[PDB]
């Protein structure tokens, strides 16, 4: 079906032809032009300076936020005809199916960042509907920072680096940022978020989505519902360790855009189901918090999710810079049959991410890229501006004329499909520069999101806080913090302390509760399936353990996951050597038998390694959560290093009880009891 | 070549064009032209400013026909994807391809082979270079009386708006190296004077085709001639009828009246002798050039009488069918001239016709010494 | 004399002022105007809209190359008055001094990557001298990839990431890269540098400097020499280990830029010394290859280097982007006394550097920036521009005028101090787009290179060679690398075909010799001084150990070192948390005493930190040849991973024991006896 059919038109292939200028014509371009044999190169040399020309401005601006990202072609299928809902088209019937892009990313770092740094996660689809391009641009995470967008500036620098010497890349490990968090209150939900496992996740297709606003459904008459939607991962929710996500970010920077492309092209296409939360319009305030607080998130108790589709992510880009680069989404992409809301944080953005077209693109005309036009076609009066790819016929570009005859022609809610605002809104009152006093709960709902995580998973935010706010070099501003901290919840004040040396202040029992909600835990769960994770098989050349190693890899590999074969050098079974590899790059680790020989001895002291090489991998692996195996005699690897085979996520034995036991691990996909929680 | 087309947008097509002289091919070669050499930087890199971006061949009229292969990546506003991820040569990965081109392979470009490069390297111009006064005195000797006075008189209009007594003095210098005549004659306007003859230059060789009106044109298509008509008695049925007559020829005839009635083209008010190739009166339409006639609502006083003085004044054929003769009367054209053409309609037409043969006529201005 | 005098005028101080908008006038910026309180944000918020489309446009085009890096400010001072070689002001006086700013750099990495990720490393210099601006910009690295400049996308392109999924980031560890080094054997001498010691710098001030090309020296008579530009670290040249490398660039990517900001901020600026090699013009083919191929460098042997100066880089940049971001050095920016050479790489880069400014600054006005500007003056007819920052009182823009009076005069050899090429330059030939043939030898060099290095480095080199040809796909194209090594060393194929899996090729000893030459090792000479070394002092805060370990750090920081005492948590004389620790970041290591307890049982696993931490880090730093210690009864942990003091690099016993020790042991820095060779 080839989500990717519309690009064919602009696909060039170079193959079977010479080398040719911009401009045509063949060339060779290996040599300068010179003035005799060691000569000055000449002026006149037309070749030479037409291909360095266009490499020395190859370059385009990065992304202002969410530089580091990774996309990929799809398609939507919708499930039903939701005109009931809304008058959307590419919601408007059943086995309808929309083209789509999708793109995941980072919030602060650059364009060389680690997809493994802790930070909130972009979750950016595209709609290439026939009535043209509809954007839902989202995050991970359900809530944001700021309540009102004209603070966004702020935030964004907060988290940034700092601009005297720009350090540190990717992080919220300083001051500037725990100074924002302190002064505003209003961050203390999404840090909260940023701090769980959402902040680390294991890939992009193993991160659930969300559109955050409160938007609005319109149907043909112009009846209306508040929505917000959500994207659940067929996948399930799955995420790293800090301790792991550091080393990851170094043995390889690439994790997440690399899983997501090997997934699609072995035919494991991830896949997402599209849900919505619907609420009446005079139920706005309803549920303990206004619904125009991007702060905020509904809980599933109030309004369970009806899923209208699911999206499937079959299709990589074929150049990176055409496609995932040059994408531009944004959330004034809006179709007929969805409306914004007087999100105060929302409304801003309309502005900014059109502008900041102006600058990435250097022209009005990135709309005509591409990637970034719609299925639908596009006919107006818009001539001229920078690098115009097209010739328009029509020579009355104004409208009322009577020479074009009334074309392009005035579409509304009546005639021509067009897009209409909600009739039923309104506007009341004074012009103010203020925020409304129902957006003044900072606590309740960060409180709401610990108490209804796991045990362990509540350990992991206080450890993820306890690293962070040790690097805020400034005593008063980690005062700050426990301040803001205590008022959410004095066991996290106090814990939270500990690390920093201070004592937290006396309870504040204002806004702390006990109240529970679904959905905002990941690890709680287990995994649909275990296809696409990666089993990393420490062998060895010497005796049997390759061939033994290798009907490892068949087995493994039919039940739908990604082998790799280690051993000292690449022989025939051998997928990568020991010197490339490290525990980060697999969700589980199993010793081949026979292997034990590189786990003691002279054998874990070769040059074609680093010295323990083998025991690191098997010790971060085991010390990280992931299943371990060890298979027959290969037993002696995991006592090696202290592990009992009794334990939880350890397995040893022949080799059929051996992949059952990992395969079975996997789906738990990370053991939390190896974990030490606080008092204890 | 023959220009049969015009452009859909003027924008996409005329304005976003870029010519470069750098755009070469097989079979042509540059030269050490030291203009030359710095217009090939030049071109390229103003690009840059316009576009503002690298991808300015990408765009619809700079695209060629004959298709482009390389390893060019990235960009502004690129609106290709590149189906080889090995975009670097020489490499074992692309198989060879996209494949490099010269003299024996390919059809590529080449220098030519017989070129060098010899001597010192140098911030001078050659000495070959420093006659600047030769060609310029060749040229003039080349133009026929009037073209040479327009030339003088072009340097005296000029040269009268510099407001630095001076550089006057320096441009007499300069001119008297090519012409003592022209020195002279300029000098008069300037209200300077000549300076000594100076014989080192001075020549009077000649040359061909550097000439534009001295000879006639193969063709008076499209050119236009404007019918000065009125909109009471019988002067537009006339005038109506001379119309379709003079287009059969090529031209493109407009009838000129107080107001749009059924034959009128264009009104007196937007019209001006600038607009045509050649004017003529027709009978009938004295009425407008004295008296109450010339002065109306419809247009600005002496309309009319401006057009007809304007156009016999700047050398294109007047004419005047049957009684019209007291309009160029009225300025003082008398129809025995050269240029000028009164009496039957046919009689006017195929003088008039003749006459843009002609094009101009240079009898209707002064020339220096008289 | 503090190098940002002239920056000084634009400055801006924010310090009690109220906000304002860039056009003036005071406003708050905190809420946006709404319609009603919960009303749509209006158009006619010009201060919301201002405020964003500032942060919106911030970004600006990353370096093509280079693009990851850091700088700081500095004074250049003359040893001499070196008219006898130069007619350059910068050089031509005693003790005369001149501003600098230099900025160190990676070539493969983009914005946000790495560090320490291996890679060339740039080492660019601006002199801001009162003829005008000169830029040695150079590496650290003698030698080059290709010979022509016509060839430097082809060599960026395969180096840089895959163009369908921009993979991987900052690393030629992949089949593009090796595909080219081995396509092009140009660029193996480079690659052999690239995977010594110089790939993985300790720091900035760690590494020598190279201008790599052969430029012109010019006197005031226009008698010319032959020069190379060095730079000789007085910090001594120090590198890392792979496997260091790889886990610092998660735990630390802005290891180098930091280290730079807080040597100059404590104090200890960085100095080099300015050396050249001086070589007589008809000497250029003399020894053993032609000069003006920059695959090629010049053995001391032949011309030891003469120092003409020493410059220290004594101040911190106030603004990152301002200062740092957005400078543009180009080998074009010569003054009179020097000049170029028919170096066919060096030609091509006079054109690039100046024409891809136009793209990373949008405008051809960039050298009015504040940090591009010279202390010179600038006089020409160069008018209008985008962002032209200054009026011109001339109106008469052009050259040759009655009405300027001359002005701006015409400047040579003989009048007004101008530039001038060298007069005795000739081109002799027919043109033409071939390379000499004195350019045909790809693999003496590198032979010369790897004798010249110990046999540790030399395993190093090979154990690149090993894990970046490890990541190759193509089978083929490693067997085209082993040919290429093959004709280099016979025993270097052998040895990288190990790892390979395949097969050493039969010897060829058309290129083999056992030639040396000196100063291209790292590891063989000691640092001349431990001061900004860092060491990390592993403590707790139960019993004794922390009013332990807090006396042992007042000791060592008065020989120049930085200490960093790390528990559990930060109680009193606590730096770091163990959380927040590990061994990338020291030095060396020290196990206070009493320290022990967290090295085994309980205090090995707490909830403060990830399970075995403290064992982690003295492992670590062990393993990758740090100096490692512990006092008194502290040597419970260095036998609980396995190292007895009796070894070399390891002190155990009474505190001034150990400090002696250490610092003993930081002069030879990494100790290479810990790491295997092959054979054995
Ligand atoms: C709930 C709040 C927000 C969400 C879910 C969000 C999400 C995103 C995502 C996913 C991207 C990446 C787009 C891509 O991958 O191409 C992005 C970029 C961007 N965002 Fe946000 N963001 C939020 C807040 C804001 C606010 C408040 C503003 C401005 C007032 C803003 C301005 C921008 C801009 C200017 C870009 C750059 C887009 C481009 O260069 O193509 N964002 N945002
Ligand atoms: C011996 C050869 C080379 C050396 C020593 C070298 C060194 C450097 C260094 C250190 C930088 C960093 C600039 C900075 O820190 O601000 C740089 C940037 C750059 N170089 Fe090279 N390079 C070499 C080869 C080349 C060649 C052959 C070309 C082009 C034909 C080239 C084009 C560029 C460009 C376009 C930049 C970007 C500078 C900017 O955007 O401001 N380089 N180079």
């Amino acid at each position: 079906v080839d989500a990717r059919q519309r690009l064919k038109e602009v696909e060039v292939d170079d193959n079977g032809q010479f080398m040719t200028t911009d401009f045509g014509g063949n060339i060779e371009e290996q040599f300068s032009l010179k003035a005799g044999g060691r000569g000055s190169t000449l002026l006149e040399d037309f070749i030479f300076r037409q291909k360095l020309q266009h490499f020395d401005h190859e370059r385009i601006p990065e992304r202002v936020v969410h530089a580091r990202g990774a996309g990929a072609h799809g398609i939507f299928t919708s499930y039903g005809d939701w005109s009931n809902i809304t008058a959307a088209s590419f919601l408007g019937a059943k086995d309808k199916q929309t083209p789509v892009f999708v793109r995941f990313s980072t919030v602060a770092g650059s364009r060389g960042s680690a997809d493994t740094a802790r930070d909130v996660h972009g979750f950016a689809t595209r709609f290439y509907t026939d009535e043209g391009n509809f954007d839902i641009v989202g995050n991970n995470i359900p809530v944001f920072f700021i309540q009102d967008a004209i603070r966004f500036p702020d935030l964004i620098h907060s988290v940034k680096p700092s601009p005297d010497n720009e350090v540190p890349q990717a992080a919220t490990a300083h001051d500037s940022a725990w100074d924002f968090f302190s002064s505003q209150p209003s961050a203390l939900h999404t840090l909260f978020w940023a701090m769980s496992g959402n902040g680390i996740p294991r890939s992009y297709r193993h991160m659930d989505g969300f559109g955050i606003h409160t938007f609005r459904l319109v149907t043909e008459d112009g009846k209306s519902k508040l929505v917000k939607w959500h994207w659940k991962t067929k996948q399930g929710k799955a995420a790293l360790v800090w301790e792991e996500a550091q080393v990851l970010a170094g043995k390889n920077a690439d994790f997440h855009r690399q899983d997501l492309w090997d997934a699609i092209e072995s035919g494991n296409a991830p896949s997402w189901e599209l849900a919505v939360q619907l609420i009446d319009e005079d139920k706005a305030q309803a549920y303990g918090f206004d619904l125009l607080d991007p702060t905020k998130f509904l809980p599933e108790e109030f309004a369970p999710l009806q899923v209208l589709g699911e999206m499937t992510l079959n299709r990589n880009p074929m150049n990176y810079f055409a496609e995932t680069e040059q994408i531009s989404f944004q959330p004034g992409h809006i179709v007929r049959g969805v409306d914004f809301t007087e999100d105060p944080l929302l409304q801003g953005r309309l502005y900014s991410y059109l502008d900041t077209q102006l600058n990435r693109h250097r022209g009005p005309n990135f709309e005509q890229l591409p990637i970034n036009r719609p299925v639908s076609g596009v006919h107006n009066n818009h001539r001229d501006g920078q690098g115009q790819a097209w010739i328009h016929k029509n020579i009355h570009h104004y409208s009322p004329s009577y020479l074009n005859k009334g074309y392009p022609a005035q579409a509304n809610q009546t005639v021509g499909r067009g897009f209409f605002t909600t009739p039923g809104r309104t506007a009341s009152g004074v012009l103010n520069r203020e925020l409304s006093a129902t957006f003044d709960d900072h606590y309740t709902q960060p409180r709401l999101f610990f108490n209804s995580l796991t045990p362990v998973e509540q350990q992991f935010v206080i450890n993820a806080i306890r690293f962070e706010a040790s690097h805020v070099t400034n005593e008063q501003v980690k005062k700050n913090v426990l301040e803001q901290l205590n008022k959410i919840s004095n066991d996290v004040a106090k814990r939270v302390a500990v690390a920093l040396g201070l004592e937290a202040p006396q309870p504040d029992p204002t806004y702390y509760h006990n109240n529970v909600t679904r959905g905002v835990s990941i690890f709680n769960e287990s995994l649909p399936t275990i296809a696409t994770l990666r089993v990393g098989v420490l062998s060895t050349t010497k005796g049997g353990s390759l061939d033994k190693a290798k009907a490892l890899k068949e087995q493994l590999e039919k039940d739908g996951l990604k082998v790799t074969v280690i051993a000292e050098y690449l022989a025939s079974g051998v997928d990568q050597t020991y010197s490339a590899a490290d525990a980060t790059a697999f969700d589980a680790v199993v010793v081949a038998e026979g292997a034990e020989r590189v786990f003691s001895g002279k054998g874990a002291m070769s040059p074609l390694f680093p010295a323990g090489r083998p025991s690191q991998i098997l010790t971060d692996g085991y010390r990280w959560g992931k299943p371990v195996a060890a298979v027959g005699s290969a037993k002696k690897a995991l006592q090696s290093i202290g592990v009992e085979e009794k334990e939880a996520g350890v397995y040893a034995g022949a080799q059929d009880e051996v992949i059952k036991g990992v395969e079975e691990g996997l789906k738990v996909f990370k053991f939390l009891e190896r974990f030490a929680v606080d008092g204890d």
